[PDB]
Protein backbone atom coordinates (compact mmCIF):
# COMPACT_ATOMS: atom_id res chain seq x y z
CA UNK A 1 0.00 0.00 0.00
CA UNK A 2 1.34 3.91 -0.70
CA UNK A 3 2.37 5.87 1.31
CA UNK A 4 0.83 9.10 -0.01
CA UNK A 5 -2.16 11.02 1.50
CA UNK A 6 -5.47 10.37 -0.19
CA UNK A 7 -6.57 13.32 -2.14
CA UNK A 8 -2.41 12.82 -3.98
CA UNK A 9 -3.53 9.00 -4.70
CA UNK A 10 -7.19 10.32 -6.02
CA UNK A 11 -5.53 12.66 -8.20
CA UNK A 12 -2.72 9.54 -9.27
CA UNK A 13 -6.25 7.10 -10.52
CA UNK A 14 -8.00 10.43 -11.82
CA UNK A 15 -5.00 11.45 -14.43
CA UNK A 16 -3.84 8.00 -15.12
CA UNK A 17 -7.70 6.75 -15.78
CA UNK A 18 -7.67 4.51 -18.80
CA UNK A 19 -11.22 4.64 -18.84
CA UNK A 20 -11.38 8.00 -19.28
CA UNK A 21 -8.93 7.99 -22.18
CA UNK A 22 -11.29 5.10 -24.35
CA UNK A 23 -13.96 7.07 -23.59
CA UNK A 24 -12.34 10.19 -25.13
CA UNK A 25 -11.54 8.30 -27.98
CA UNK A 26 -15.00 6.95 -28.44
CA UNK A 27 -16.75 10.71 -28.26
CA UNK A 28 -14.29 11.80 -30.77
CA UNK A 29 -16.04 9.21 -32.97
CA UNK A 30 -12.13 7.48 -33.46
CA UNK A 31 -12.46 3.27 -35.06
CA UNK A 32 -10.75 2.01 -31.95
CA UNK A 33 -10.30 -1.45 -34.00
CA UNK A 34 -8.15 0.33 -36.61
CA UNK A 35 -6.54 3.08 -33.99
CA UNK A 36 -6.78 1.22 -30.90
CA UNK A 37 -5.72 3.30 -27.62
CA UNK A 38 -1.88 1.19 -27.81
CA UNK A 39 -1.37 2.01 -30.98
CA UNK A 40 -1.58 6.04 -31.01
CA UNK A 41 1.84 7.29 -33.23
CA UNK A 42 3.08 10.80 -32.38
CA UNK A 43 4.12 10.18 -36.04
CA UNK A 44 0.97 9.23 -36.84
CA UNK A 45 -0.56 12.68 -35.11
CA UNK A 46 2.33 14.82 -36.56
CA UNK A 47 1.32 13.72 -40.10
CA UNK A 48 -2.60 14.40 -39.04
CA UNK A 49 -1.88 17.89 -38.01
CA UNK A 50 -0.03 18.99 -41.73
CA UNK A 51 -3.55 18.07 -43.36
CA UNK A 52 -4.91 19.89 -41.51
CA UNK A 53 -3.07 22.98 -42.20
CA UNK A 54 -3.02 22.64 -45.59
CA UNK A 55 -6.87 22.05 -45.29
CA UNK A 56 -7.03 25.28 -43.78
CA UNK A 57 -4.50 26.79 -46.39
CA UNK A 58 -6.87 25.44 -48.82
CA UNK A 59 -9.86 26.93 -47.13
CA UNK A 60 -8.93 30.06 -46.96
CA UNK A 61 -7.66 30.59 -50.51
CA UNK A 62 -11.07 29.30 -51.64
CA UNK A 63 -10.24 25.89 -53.68
CA UNK A 64 -12.03 23.79 -55.75
CA UNK A 65 -14.32 21.34 -53.92
CA UNK A 66 -12.59 18.60 -54.80
CA UNK A 67 -9.46 19.77 -53.42
CA UNK A 68 -11.02 20.59 -50.35
CA UNK A 69 -12.60 16.99 -50.63
CA UNK A 70 -9.27 15.34 -50.96
CA UNK A 71 -7.59 16.75 -48.07
CA UNK A 72 -10.66 16.25 -45.97
CA UNK A 73 -10.24 12.43 -47.08
CA UNK A 74 -6.46 12.35 -46.52
CA UNK A 75 -6.99 13.02 -42.88
CA UNK A 76 -9.99 10.63 -42.25
CA UNK A 77 -7.93 8.08 -44.12
CA UNK A 78 -4.75 8.51 -41.64
CA UNK A 79 -6.95 9.38 -38.54
CA UNK A 80 -9.88 6.58 -38.97
CA UNK A 81 -13.32 7.10 -37.57
CA UNK A 82 -16.32 4.84 -37.09
CA UNK A 83 -19.13 7.38 -37.44
CA UNK A 84 -21.75 4.88 -37.27
CA UNK A 85 -25.36 5.82 -39.44
CA UNK A 86 -23.70 9.04 -40.32
CA UNK A 87 -21.03 10.34 -42.74
CA UNK A 88 -17.73 11.70 -41.72
CA UNK A 89 -18.46 15.48 -41.36
CA UNK A 90 -16.66 17.37 -44.48
CA UNK A 91 -13.73 19.32 -43.39
CA UNK A 92 -14.09 22.44 -45.22
CA UNK A 93 -14.53 25.78 -42.31
CA UNK A 94 -12.41 26.93 -39.66
CA UNK A 95 -14.88 25.59 -37.08
CA UNK A 96 -14.16 22.45 -38.35
CA UNK A 97 -10.48 22.71 -38.51
CA UNK A 98 -9.90 23.17 -35.09
CA UNK A 99 -12.49 21.01 -33.53
CA UNK A 100 -10.26 18.27 -35.29
CA UNK A 101 -6.76 20.04 -34.11
CA UNK A 102 -7.97 19.86 -30.69
CA UNK A 103 -8.69 16.69 -30.94
CA UNK A 104 -5.49 15.70 -31.88
CA UNK A 105 -3.82 18.02 -29.36
CA UNK A 106 -5.88 15.44 -26.58
CA UNK A 107 -4.71 12.46 -28.30
CA UNK A 108 -1.53 13.34 -27.94
CA UNK A 109 -1.48 13.48 -24.19
CA UNK A 110 -3.29 10.86 -23.79
CA UNK A 111 -0.31 9.45 -25.90
CA UNK A 112 2.06 10.51 -23.26
CA UNK A 113 -0.07 9.40 -20.35
CA UNK A 114 -0.40 5.72 -21.45
CA UNK A 115 2.88 5.66 -22.88
CA UNK A 116 4.10 6.63 -19.41
CA UNK A 117 1.33 4.05 -17.81
CA UNK A 118 2.78 0.88 -19.83
CA UNK A 119 6.30 1.99 -19.69
CA UNK A 120 8.56 0.67 -16.82
CA UNK A 121 9.70 -2.61 -15.27
CA UNK A 122 7.31 -4.99 -7.51
CA UNK A 123 7.25 -4.09 -3.84
CA UNK A 124 5.69 -0.60 -4.24
CA UNK A 125 2.18 0.46 -4.86
CA UNK A 126 1.44 0.84 -8.23
CA UNK A 127 -0.27 4.62 -7.26
CA UNK A 128 3.69 5.20 -5.86
CA UNK A 129 4.75 4.07 -8.91
CA UNK A 130 2.72 5.96 -11.40
CA UNK A 131 3.64 9.08 -9.08
CA UNK A 132 6.84 8.93 -9.49
CA UNK A 133 6.65 8.84 -13.58
CA UNK A 134 5.45 12.39 -13.35
CA UNK A 135 8.59 13.78 -12.63
CA UNK A 136 6.57 16.41 -10.07
CA UNK A 137 6.78 16.40 -6.18
CA UNK A 138 2.78 17.05 -5.17
CA UNK A 139 1.66 18.08 -1.59
CA UNK A 140 -1.64 18.89 -0.48
CA UNK A 141 -1.78 22.12 0.77
CA UNK A 142 -3.74 22.48 4.23
CA UNK A 143 -7.02 24.36 4.20
CA UNK A 144 -6.57 26.41 7.13
CA UNK A 145 -3.29 28.50 5.67
CA UNK A 146 -2.83 31.35 4.15
CA UNK A 147 -2.10 29.92 0.78
CA UNK A 148 -5.77 28.07 0.76
CA UNK A 149 -7.58 30.71 1.62
CA UNK A 150 -5.83 33.30 -0.63
CA UNK A 151 -6.45 30.61 -3.53
CA UNK A 152 -9.88 29.86 -2.59
CA UNK A 153 -10.92 33.69 -2.32
CA UNK A 154 -9.12 33.89 -5.69
CA UNK A 155 -11.58 31.39 -6.83
CA UNK A 156 -14.38 33.49 -5.52
CA UNK A 157 -14.28 36.83 -7.25
CA UNK A 158 -13.41 35.77 -10.19
CA UNK A 159 -16.12 33.48 -10.89
CA UNK A 160 -18.52 35.21 -12.95
CA UNK A 161 -23.34 28.55 -15.78
CA UNK A 162 -22.25 26.79 -12.23
CA UNK A 163 -20.64 27.34 -9.06
CA UNK A 164 -16.92 26.42 -8.11
CA UNK A 165 -16.15 24.62 -5.13
CA UNK A 166 -12.47 23.82 -4.67
CA UNK A 167 -11.78 19.91 -3.29
CA UNK A 168 -8.04 19.76 -2.69
CA UNK A 169 -5.26 22.17 -3.13
CA UNK A 170 -2.03 20.85 -4.69
CA UNK A 171 1.64 22.52 -4.47
CA UNK A 172 3.61 21.14 -7.25
CA UNK A 173 6.93 21.00 -7.88
CA UNK A 174 7.66 19.40 -11.54
CA UNK A 175 11.79 18.59 -12.49
CA UNK A 176 13.60 20.87 -13.76
CA UNK A 177 11.16 23.86 -14.01
CA UNK A 178 13.04 25.90 -11.10
CA UNK A 179 16.01 25.86 -12.87
CA UNK A 180 14.62 26.76 -16.17
CA UNK A 181 12.30 29.47 -14.77
CA UNK A 182 15.39 31.04 -12.62
CA UNK A 183 16.34 33.80 -15.13
CA UNK A 184 12.93 35.17 -16.25
CA UNK A 185 12.39 35.68 -12.08
CA UNK A 186 14.64 38.99 -12.90
CA UNK A 187 11.66 40.15 -15.21
CA UNK A 188 8.89 42.47 -13.26
CA UNK A 189 5.02 42.10 -13.67
CA UNK A 190 5.35 37.93 -12.08
CA UNK A 191 1.59 36.90 -11.75
CA UNK A 192 -0.38 34.51 -10.50
CA UNK A 193 -2.39 32.87 -13.33
CA UNK A 194 -5.00 30.05 -13.79
CA UNK A 195 -4.88 27.65 -16.72
CA UNK A 196 -7.46 25.08 -17.36
CA UNK A 197 -7.23 21.79 -19.60
CA UNK A 198 -9.32 18.17 -19.70
CA UNK A 199 -8.31 15.87 -17.16
CA UNK A 200 -6.96 13.29 -19.85
CA UNK A 201 -4.17 15.41 -20.30
CA UNK A 202 -3.12 16.20 -17.22
CA UNK A 203 -0.02 13.57 -16.58
CA UNK A 204 1.24 14.95 -20.18
CA UNK A 205 0.80 18.19 -18.52
CA UNK A 206 2.77 17.26 -15.50
CA UNK A 207 5.85 15.19 -17.26
CA UNK A 208 6.15 17.68 -19.77
CA UNK A 209 4.95 21.39 -18.39
CA UNK A 210 3.03 23.23 -20.62
CA UNK A 211 4.19 23.32 -24.22
CA UNK A 212 3.47 25.27 -27.54
CA UNK A 213 1.03 23.74 -30.12
CA UNK A 214 4.19 22.28 -33.01
CA UNK A 215 4.31 23.90 -35.65
CA UNK A 216 2.04 21.25 -37.88
CA UNK A 217 -0.81 22.50 -35.99
CA UNK A 218 -2.91 24.65 -37.64
CA UNK A 219 -3.16 28.26 -35.91
CA UNK A 220 -7.21 28.43 -36.17
CA UNK A 221 -8.61 29.86 -32.97
CA UNK A 222 -5.46 30.99 -31.66
CA UNK A 223 -6.36 34.55 -31.06
CA UNK A 224 -3.16 35.53 -30.59
CA UNK A 225 -1.18 32.89 -32.24
CA UNK A 226 0.63 29.87 -31.21
CA UNK A 227 1.37 30.43 -27.15
CA UNK A 228 0.79 29.44 -23.79
CA UNK A 229 -2.54 31.11 -22.47
CA UNK A 230 -3.66 31.98 -18.94
CA UNK A 231 -6.66 33.81 -17.68
CA UNK A 232 -7.12 36.32 -14.65
CA UNK A 233 -10.64 35.21 -14.41
CA UNK A 234 -10.70 31.49 -13.05
CA UNK A 235 -14.21 31.13 -15.10
CA UNK A 236 -12.33 31.91 -18.64
CA UNK A 237 -9.96 29.14 -17.13
CA UNK A 238 -12.38 26.87 -15.62
CA UNK A 239 -14.41 26.41 -19.72
CA UNK A 240 -10.85 24.95 -21.29
CA UNK A 241 -11.60 22.17 -18.47
CA UNK A 242 -14.64 20.69 -20.89
CA UNK A 243 -16.21 19.55 -17.65
CA UNK A 244 -19.70 17.54 -18.18
CA UNK A 245 -22.54 17.44 -15.68
CA UNK A 246 -21.93 13.75 -16.34
CA UNK A 247 -18.32 14.27 -14.30
CA UNK A 248 -18.58 17.78 -13.18
CA UNK A 249 -14.81 17.54 -11.68
CA UNK A 250 -11.82 19.52 -13.42
CA UNK A 251 -8.18 20.07 -12.96
CA UNK A 252 -6.50 24.18 -13.13
CA UNK A 253 -3.55 25.49 -12.69
CA UNK A 254 -2.16 28.05 -11.18
CA UNK A 255 0.94 29.49 -12.58
CA UNK A 256 3.56 31.74 -11.74
CA UNK A 257 3.84 33.67 -15.09
CA UNK A 258 6.89 36.41 -15.71
CA UNK A 259 5.18 38.48 -18.04
CA UNK A 260 7.81 41.39 -17.99
CA UNK A 261 6.41 44.37 -20.52
CA UNK A 262 2.71 43.75 -22.23
CA UNK A 263 2.11 43.67 -25.86
CA UNK A 264 -1.11 45.21 -25.15
CA UNK A 265 -4.11 43.88 -27.62
CA UNK A 266 -7.61 44.77 -27.64
CA UNK A 267 -8.03 42.16 -30.92
CA UNK A 268 -7.09 39.38 -32.64
CA UNK A 269 -3.17 39.21 -34.14
CA UNK A 270 -1.21 36.03 -34.65
CA UNK A 271 1.88 36.48 -32.94
CA UNK A 272 5.41 34.91 -34.34
CA UNK A 273 7.41 37.49 -32.79
CA UNK A 274 6.90 40.40 -30.28
CA UNK A 275 8.60 43.85 -30.46
CA UNK A 276 11.65 43.93 -29.10
CA UNK A 277 11.31 44.73 -25.44
CA UNK A 278 7.59 43.13 -25.02
CA UNK A 279 7.81 39.34 -22.88
CA UNK A 280 4.24 38.74 -23.75
CA UNK A 281 0.57 39.88 -24.83
CA UNK A 282 -1.93 41.00 -22.64
CA UNK A 283 -5.60 40.30 -24.69
CA UNK A 284 -7.85 43.81 -22.85
CA UNK A 285 -11.47 42.20 -21.36
CA UNK A 286 -14.41 44.54 -20.87
CA UNK A 287 -13.77 43.47 -17.29
CA UNK A 288 -10.62 42.96 -15.14
CA UNK A 289 -10.16 42.29 -11.33
CA UNK A 290 -10.15 45.33 -9.32
CA UNK A 291 -6.21 46.02 -8.83
CA UNK A 292 -6.71 48.08 -5.56
CA UNK A 293 -7.28 44.69 -3.93
CA UNK A 294 -4.21 42.76 -5.91
CA UNK A 295 -2.21 40.85 -3.06
CA UNK A 296 1.14 39.28 -2.99
CA UNK A 297 1.83 35.74 -2.30
CA UNK A 298 5.57 34.79 -2.13
CA UNK A 299 6.62 37.75 -4.29
CA UNK A 300 4.06 36.80 -7.23
CA UNK A 301 1.00 38.85 -7.86
CA UNK A 302 -2.38 37.84 -6.78
CA UNK A 303 -5.21 39.79 -9.41
CA UNK A 304 -7.96 38.38 -6.74
CA UNK A 305 -9.79 41.91 -6.91
CA UNK A 306 -13.70 41.27 -7.83
CA UNK A 307 -14.81 41.74 -11.45
CA UNK A 308 -14.96 45.70 -12.47
CA UNK A 309 -15.12 47.47 -15.52
CA UNK A 310 -11.86 48.36 -17.62
CA UNK A 311 -12.75 50.77 -19.52
CA UNK A 312 -11.18 49.83 -22.98
CA UNK A 313 -13.23 51.19 -25.91
CA UNK A 314 -13.66 48.81 -28.71
CA UNK A 315 -12.71 45.51 -27.19
CA UNK A 316 -13.55 41.81 -28.49
CA UNK A 317 -12.48 40.25 -25.22
CA UNK A 318 -15.28 40.27 -21.96
CA UNK A 319 -11.75 39.33 -20.23
CA UNK A 320 -8.33 39.40 -20.64
CA UNK A 321 -5.84 36.91 -21.47
CA UNK A 322 -2.07 36.75 -21.14
CA UNK A 323 0.08 34.75 -23.37
CA UNK A 324 4.15 33.91 -23.46
CA UNK A 325 5.51 32.52 -26.65
CA UNK A 326 8.57 30.86 -24.40
CA UNK A 327 8.10 27.33 -22.74
CA UNK A 328 10.25 28.80 -19.28
CA UNK A 329 8.54 31.91 -18.47
CA UNK A 330 6.03 30.00 -16.58
CA UNK A 331 6.35 28.40 -13.19
CA UNK A 332 3.39 25.81 -12.34
CA UNK A 333 2.93 26.39 -8.79
CA UNK A 334 -0.70 24.57 -7.76
CA UNK A 335 -3.27 21.99 -9.12
CA UNK A 336 -6.77 22.44 -7.84
CA UNK A 337 -9.30 19.80 -8.19
CA UNK A 338 -12.64 21.47 -8.48
CA UNK A 339 -16.11 20.67 -8.35
CA UNK A 340 -18.58 22.28 -10.84
CA UNK A 341 -21.68 22.86 -9.46
CA UNK A 342 -24.28 23.13 -12.24
CA UNK A 343 -27.32 25.38 -11.97
N1 LIG B 1 -6.42 27.06 -21.10
C1 LIG B 1 -6.67 28.31 -20.45
O1 LIG B 1 -6.76 28.40 -19.25
C2 LIG B 1 -6.90 29.56 -21.34
C3 LIG B 1 -7.12 30.78 -20.74
C4 LIG B 1 -7.38 31.88 -21.54
F1 LIG B 1 -7.59 33.06 -20.84
C5 LIG B 1 -7.40 31.77 -22.97
C6 LIG B 1 -7.20 30.52 -23.56
N2 LIG B 1 -7.12 29.99 -24.72
C7 LIG B 1 -6.87 28.78 -24.85
C8 LIG B 1 -6.77 27.92 -26.13
C9 LIG B 1 -6.46 26.71 -26.15
C10 LIG B 1 -6.48 26.12 -27.49
C11 LIG B 1 -6.85 27.12 -28.47
S1 LIG B 1 -7.15 28.74 -27.50
C12 LIG B 1 -6.99 27.05 -29.81
N3 LIG B 1 -7.09 25.81 -30.46
C13 LIG B 1 -6.14 24.81 -29.79
C14 LIG B 1 -6.20 24.81 -28.11
N4 LIG B 1 -6.74 28.29 -23.59
C15 LIG B 1 -6.95 29.42 -22.72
Amino acid sequence: KSKLPKPVQDLIKMIFDVESMKKAMVEYEIDLQKMPLGKLSKRQIQAAYSILSEVQQAVSQGSSDSQILDLSNRFYTLIPHDFGMKKPPLLNNADSVQAKAEMLDNLLDIEVAYSLLRGGSSSKDPIDVNYEKLKTDIKVVDRDSEEAEIIRKYVKNTHAAYDLEVIDIFKIEREGECQRYKPFKQLHNRRLLWHGSRTTNFAGILSQGLRIAPPEAPVTGYMFGKGIYFADMVSKSANYCHTSQGDPIGLILLGEVALGNMYELKHASHISKLPKGKHSVKGLGKTTPDPSANISLDGVDVPLGTGISSGVNDTSLLYNEYIVYDIAQVNLKYLLKLKFNFK
